[PDB]
């Protein structure tokens, strides 16, 4: 192989090749325009090390204070029903909407899988909405607190269009910890300063700065409480209320043994009572804390209060719930109560207890916030030229590999050196003529016509020294032009005044009839079957100047019929009245009429398609004729149309 | 292939070569000389360490700081529209203009994207000037502060000439910080001192030394609540753009497309070079013309031009080569159109009617033949007429004015021309006109389009082929001999036609003048 | 041996290749299930 073949190879796919590298073009734009963009923010630290450092800030006790700082277990997401509806919303310049939920409490399903409860609100205004679990329909408004079919929500500051629809999902707290976790990095930087580097990847500029700082804060305040703490009572508060708290706890595990030696809304209101029990441990311990730490008037601090006026309402009327309940039930629940935030507690405890002792360790000097957390406001994924350039790329690639496969996996003949070097002469080369009419007569200044009158002047050389003038032109295989090329090349020879008789030897499926205008009664095979007269068979073409016999109706036994001697007398009478006599046959490889009818013609050429056939097919017809007695002249190869790695030059353009 | 080939190649295509050349010198030159000139200004500190140093110089604090203390955020931008005219600006010597704002405040848009606002202001004087932000205009005096249309802004001394424009931009504090923090290193030099080199790089040679000397006092004042040895200093040689590898690397560019594409050129011709392509096969060539430079006949405007003296001698070969011929009748043909065959044809019969023989030139290319044309005519009664049945062979010979020969043009164009050519008329024309004359030259059309040539063949004595030099391809001679050779035609051999002088070839020709 | 006759011994065991595919991918499905 050279240079030459490979770029005409690719001239001539150069469609395909088109094609391919601009869909995947196509679809790496698509991507990289509708992929959603990830921002990134950083802050700075000071430190007094820096390696236990860095496990301690990705340790699950930093983490799930932060989560339970911001309400990270909260997931909220717009409604988009395709997997690129977010992307055009983005394209189309339209403001995303955003919800602010302080409180929120699902049944917990909890099934085997499903362990994340999720529900549906459609924005009906700026201040009610829709909500939907399961299809329980429920109506809410901004400002009071929803509390319906063990389902607890409250919603603040609806910032959207009317009717739009969020998912909001409540997450096990472990998958908020994970989820944060995956998308936060730590770093020295000098691998021995007291540097630290925090960055924290999201797609919200905003939530992500903010879960920044609220980590820096967490760690600072974590790392100085050492500072206070040594002289602070609550470690001893800690050692005096532990083993206490444990004592109503057995007291309250012995008691429920006591009574026990399943209503479903008992246990979903117990739930639920049990959750807003320790939502109110922990925020007055919170509350603890941010008190000395921060002012009253500090929006954290104004912050606690309305959610500790949320949750004391909540518990109050979860207890006008259990109060209408049956005794009967109340008495369990009184108990579990007892039992289940008695543990709760104590697990709490157990961890402050824990918590306070990590600070008196901390050899930390204390920290300092040198840089706060910052978002850079151009996204860092996706990279957009970095994925347009790989799609280009693999578009050439596999437009190359695809095209060499072509290549190597073709077989069709491309040009008549293929057949010379075997051994055939190839006496013309037709062009496809992109052009029921007879094209020699409908369009008789076509480039196939032409190639055809080249076609003639070969044969009126090569048919000297002929046995006598019959010409049958066969082929390989069927629809490779034989019927095409006999018909035009009787249009040519007709018109230059010889007498042509055309013969639709094709007893299986010629239809020269029809193409010629017909009379279809008394055809070939009425004569042979001898039901019919030498004379009543011959037609006469319109637009041609030639007659013609049409095959008749279709024989039982074709190719016993061509072998009647009247065939032999037809044609030795048709040879004294006529100046050539043109056969038409089925392929040779199909069956064998033709080298049936081959014996008492003069010539004979093959037709071998352009694409289609090879050259061992070629060969292959050329031995079967022999091996019957049949001398074959040529080739002629048809259907030829311009390729740009041939390097061969046909006439096949118009002069004129 | 050798070196002498490849050499022969590059002097032949040095047009080419210097023409990519220069076009990329000149675009390197163009860069190295319109590309905003970049100063470095240093400073040098001592440290009393200095790993976390780089990291806390770096630091959003020191660096907001200087940009509040600096006003940063305040972008002045001289305004040229293209995105040269700064570059002309400069070469030009042209002083640039420069603005000192103190305060600024801008309604701040702040769409989705377009966080920066910005305004343009246009200098009418040393005093006064006009501001329009989306078209409002307003006229503001240095000095006086403006309160306008959610639009705040003080200027003072307004230095540059009236028309000047500036776009003015206030961006976000971050975008700035980020800004300063692209153009501003800090290295150890020592990798154990506690000497720190500090680096700023930018555009304007003093405001950059500035900015690092706020960073340098701000770095130091935060320290004491660390030892400025070297203030700030601009070196005066911009480091950036480095002119002279950007021109090398532009030339050593041009050369290497130059060479590959001359090699993509040379790999990728299929045409004949030299006749010894076509004698490989085993085809006679008698004759090379080359092109003549020079609707009139070459053999008789300028008879001595050098082509006409490469057809002389293609004469005397066929006056030896058409000895033992059946007839006196010659066909000039090709292998696809416009390789010279009428060219070839018309000029030879001249020369040869010039030596006193008789000399009939029958233009048989019925489809696009214009001999008549260039002879000077009577159109009426071609050949076609004749063969039709409609004109006699006496009204159809006209006379050439500057020639001496006679001819036979094509008449109307019919409708079935290579069917005419069939008719017996042609051969009976042929034996006539072969009694009355000495040589009979007839054109045709080219053999791979039409069959016209493999009819007429039959009739003629000798057969000759005319090849395009560098258009047609050994392939196309070889298919158009054995198409000639399969209607029963003998090709006696080739012309090459069209031929140019080519270092490269190493095949000599004798197209030169001599007298 | 060329490409082209790989390709056809490929098309002509088409039958087997996939039942054998098939077969391995459905029993490490069973175990993956
Ligand atoms: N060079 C060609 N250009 C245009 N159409 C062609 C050409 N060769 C064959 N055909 C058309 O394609 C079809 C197949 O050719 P046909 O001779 O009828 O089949 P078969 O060779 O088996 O007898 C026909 O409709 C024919 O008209
Ligand atoms: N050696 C040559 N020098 C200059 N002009 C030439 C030469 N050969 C051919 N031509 C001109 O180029 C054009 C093509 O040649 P022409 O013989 O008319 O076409 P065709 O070969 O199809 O008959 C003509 O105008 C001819 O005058
Ligand atoms: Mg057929
Ligand atoms: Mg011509």
């Amino acid at each position: 192989i050279d240079l030459g073949r490979v770029i005409g190879e690719l001239i001539d796919h150069r469609k395909l090749i088109i094609s391919i590298t601009s869909v995947f073009t196509l679809f790496a734009i698509l991507y990289a325009l509708l992929a959603t963009p990830i921002y990134e923010t950083d802050a700075l630290i000071q430190i007094e090390q820096s390696a236990p450092e860095t496990a301690l800030l990705q340790s699950r006790m930093i983490l799930g204070k932060t989560i339970d700082d911001l309400n990270l277990q909260i997931q909220i997401e717009q409604k988009y029903f395709p997997v690129i509806g977010r992307g055009l919303a983005r394209l189309m310049g339209e403001k995303p909407g955003n919800i602010d939920i302080t409180r929120l409490y699902l049944p917990d399903s909890d099934d085997i899988s499903n362990n994340t409860p999720s529900i549906i609100l459609t924005v009906k205004d700026k201040e009610n909405y829709s909500i939907n679990s399961d299809g329980i329909q429920l109506n809410g408004v901004v400002g009071t607190l929803l509390n319906e079919k063990g389902i607890s929500l409250l919603v603040n500051e609806i910032d959207a269009k009317p009717g739009d629809q969020f998912v909001i999902t409540q997450l096990p707290r472990l998958k908020a910890i994970s989820d944060l976790l995956k998308s936060f990095s730590v770093a020295d930087l000098g691998k021995d300063t007291g540097m630290l580097t925090l960055t924290l990847t999201g797609d919200n500029p905003k939530r992500i700065s903010h879960i920044l700082d609220s980590i820096s804060q967490n760690y600072l305040a974590q790392n100085i409480a050492r500072q206070a703490a040594q002289d602070a009572k609550s470690l001893e508060f800690l050692n005096q209320q532990l083993p206490k708290v444990r004592a109503e706890l057995d007291s309250a595990e012995d008691k429920l043994n006591a009574y026990r030696k399943l209503n479903m809304e008992a246990k979903s209101v117990l739930d639920q009572i049990v959750n807003v029990d320790n939502q109110l441990n922990e925020l007055t311990f919170r509350e603890a804390e941010v008190s000395q730490l921060y002012t009253k008037e500090h929006p954290t601090y104004k912050a606690l209060m309305e959610k500790r006026q949320t949750l004391q309402e909540e518990k109050s009327k979860l207890n006008k719930r259990v109060s209408s309940m049956p005794s009967t039930q109340q008495e369990v629940l009184r108990l579990s109560r007892d039992v289940e935030s008695g543990r709760a507690v104590y697990l709490q405890l157990l961890n402050r207890q824990q918590e306070l002792n990590i600070a008196k360790s901390s050899a930390i000097g204390n920290v300092r916030i040198i840089d706060n957390a910052v978002t850079d406001p151009n996204p860092v994924r996706p990279k957009k030229t970095i994925i347009i350039v790989i799609g280009v790329v693999l578009g050439l690639i596999v437009s190359v590999v695809l095209v060499l496969f072509q290549v190597f996996l073709r077989r069709g003949i491309e040009s008549p050196e293929q057949l010379e070097e075997i051994g055939i002469n190839v006496y013309a080369s037709i062009p496809i003529s992109e052009w029921d009419t007879l094209l020699a007569v409908g369009n008789p200044a076509d480039l196939a016509v032409e190639a055809i009158r080249g076609l003639r002047t070969s044969l009126h050389f090569a048919m000297m020294e002929a046995k006598n003038n019959v010409l049958m032109i066969s082929g390989a295989s069927p629809s490779a032009g034989m019927t095409f090329i006999s018909s035009n090349l009787a249009a040519t020879i007709a018109i230059t005044g010889k007498k042509v008789l055309f013969i639709d030897a094709d007893l299986r499926k010629g239809y020269a009839h029809k193409m010629f205008g017909h009379k279809n009664d008394k055809g070939l095979s009425e004569f042979l079957s001898g039901q019919a007269a030498a004379e009543m068979i011959i037609d006469k073409v319109e637009g041609g100047g030639f007659d013609y016999i049409g095959r008749g109706q279709i024989p039982p036994n074709p190719a016993e019929l061509l072998m009647h001697p009247r065939f032999e007398q037809l044609l030795n009478w048709a040879s004294q009245n006529y100046d050539l006599i043109i056969i038409d046959t089925p392929p040779i490889l199909a069956v064998t009429d033709a080298a049936i009818i081959g014996r008492y013609a003069g010539t004979c050429l093959l037709v071998a398609r352009f694409e289609k056939n090879t050259v061992k097919e070629i060969d292959v017809s050329m031995k079967r004729f022999e091996q019957s007695g049949v001398v074959v002249k040529g080739c002629i190869l048809n259907g030829v149309v311009k390729k740009a790695s041939s390097y061969y030059r046909y006439g096949h353009y118009h002069y004129g």
